[PDB]
């Protein structure tokens, strides 16, 4: 039932750390990530979301073949990767496509194999390793239910702030 | 003397189906195909048309690279293939780039060989043989002058849209 | 317990045919298919393989990334596709990566996606369609006991012929 | 302490030549070069900036790895590439990411190798041979206070010109 | 009639220069070119050939999509690049895919347009020119009869030294 | 004045990781990496040399673009990666091609920039840590003459062996 347009910021693969400045739409090169690692999954974040950072909610997209920075695709939510980082919380909503029947297997996150998981969850407790003053701790899975409360506490201070 | 800019959603190549959401601009996934093809050629739209369906009127380009979603080509059309989907028509204006000397051997639709013409059919007949409900039929190519037509009538209604 | 190698002559994606000579090991490309379809897997053969035509038994390899063309992948069966061209049987083994736990799921070809199987079929039904006087018919799936009798027996020829 | 956005047109490696619409911010495909050449580095332009003939100033971005078109990048100048095609002047700022440790060596035209601005300005120098009418001369390269002026006076005019 | 078979050293668009060596068959990299250029076409030479300096004739393959180093294509000439080098004679053979109705159109060197010849003999003029005491000259087109009489001259050097 | 060949498995970038069999010379595919990293230099083996473990000593090339599997490198040592693995000593020599000056600023361990050495050295630390009883330690950079020292005393162990 729940579903939500997610902007994909950087394809799997990407070592450039792309990101979307909220306020233009325009796509911008953060950086170059400084460890040899990868995004392993198509990376962005959800529209219409507001964290308590003030940002969207972050999402991972599992997909047969990656998009270009700055695609929209319709997805849903199937689990979530908690996670803090040197400015607290950066949780990563973890979605499939929607309306897409190769992927009604997937429903919630023990349906996503651990080898997946566990380098998910190795890219972002390393990839800043190189980068002083900047880290990830405090990183778990959890499940459908728990990713589908962040998105719709996530949707609900996006319509506040409107 | 005819000439447009066409958005180009998908590169040659691709079997994941962009699409430009024509209300924001923005490129979305429509989906990944269920068969195994690919676009034949750069493959989009022409810009300030509307179908009789709502949408601009398709347009497939000629190229000697293919382009990235989302970028503009000023293209002249040199013919146009017929079909119908389960939608009803949904025509595409065959084209080459405008402006350049490289492709003024290409006036007309028998100036694109057989292979090529023959190749882009059999996707759009094909593409979607592994969809439930989605066909395509009545399927062949036209010349330039009808391309032209159908150019014409669909800048009219755009023009009487606004 | 059986596993092979193969040798990947065409990695997934690709519309050029290569080919390995058997007498050589060198790569060659047969041809640009005609059609606007690529393979839908990485495919190859099975060395220290002879089938009845003389040619080493054909492979089909899922993988999580594809290889380039004349790399060994050491393999195991989990089913074959049944099929005729216009010179008689040309069968296909469908493997995994043997050896790696990532795939210990996929025991038997009711293990692998009627998606992923259908689109493997609907290239080899359609990619020669525009090639006159080629075809393919006679198409359908078998499981991993057949494909193992099909291969051991590939290996018996293989070995007489030394 | 200079920095500034520049906006990536055309990614190193590209025989495609990308412009960005100023007035829409659309990316068009301005013609496929005609010499066998390829975008030496990141090319785009200054944001924010106007040059006298009413475009923004250009600029190369050395970098590790290409973004796409269309891509904001924060840059800082290290020189310039002053030269005047068929329309007169159209000088390149040369820049390396603002921000970014591992540029710090690169502080002026001197800390480019000898065999990089070679390679750049023999790309401007010849990739329009084969266009009747166009071409680059006058071409050499200048250090950072001189480009530095040169984007100061370029975001003076911009700002006049609001 | 003539064809023969080439190897395929440096794909179309490579500023890697790659060359087999003829001793063993291996690939080797001989060096990035130090201009912005990138092979025109597939490049490599004609497999059973011997030139006057004791490596085989070279040859410049047209094709839809290029190969990979060190692939073979069979082929047949339409036409030759004639031109000195450094060392003398060292003259390109023009060809196109051998059996391939695609390319029936192709006959001889009238029929292929200008602009990519000019493009071809573009990049041999050029793509040394950052490189001390390298330099190509006297290089102009000749048609398939001159291209044959070559090809058959250096087939007789071969079979002379075996 | 040390030079030797080094064979490219594996460019930049990749995840899957190919290995040469010494006895073929086939290039084979060993595994898709666990971790979500990817090879920081092209990486492979010093031909004519021999480890005390039976294999080649192992070499990592710093290149202004990557090669393909199985591509020669003509090359010279620059310094050397110690470490150990699960089956101990398996040190990598660092190097630049041989006989190109774009390279001759880097002639000893030194002249390499940090964050490379360290990227390089964060790779080989991490991307097994998703593998069970394989791990890397015992890491650290050396100098040329403790590289040169190490491919000595392999290219003797080789012409012992013959
Ligand atoms: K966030
Ligand atoms: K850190
Ligand atoms: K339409
Ligand atoms: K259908
Ligand atoms: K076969
Ligand atoms: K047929
Ligand atoms: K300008
Ligand atoms: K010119
Ligand atoms: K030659
Ligand atoms: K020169
Ligand atoms: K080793
Ligand atoms: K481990």
């Amino acid at each position: 039932h729940m579903q939500f347009d997610v902007t994909i910021e950087i394809p799997k693969g990407q070592r450039n750390k792309y990101e979307v400045d909220h306020e233009t739409g325009r796509v911008r090169l953060d950086r170059y990530l400084y460890t040899p690692m990868a995004y392993p999954t198509d990376y962005g974040f959800i529209e219409d979301t507001l964290g308590d950072d003030g940002d969207p909610l972050d999402a991972l997209v599992l997909l047969p073949q990656p998009v270009f920075p700055g695609v929209l695709v319709a997805a849903r939510p199937v689990g979530m990767f908690r996670m803090v980082d040197e400015h607290g919380g950066d949780d990563k909503v973890l979605c499939v496509p929607a309306g897409d029947p190769r992927w009604d297997h997937v429903q919630d996150i023990g349906d996503v194999p651990a080898f997946e998981l566990d380098a998910i969850k190795h890219f972002f407790v390393h990839y800043k390793d190189l980068e002083p003053g900047k880290f990830v701790k405090a990183a778990d899975w959890v499940d459908r239910a728990e990713a589908e409360a962040e998105v719709q506490r996530s949707v609900e201070r996006f319509k506040a702030g409107t």
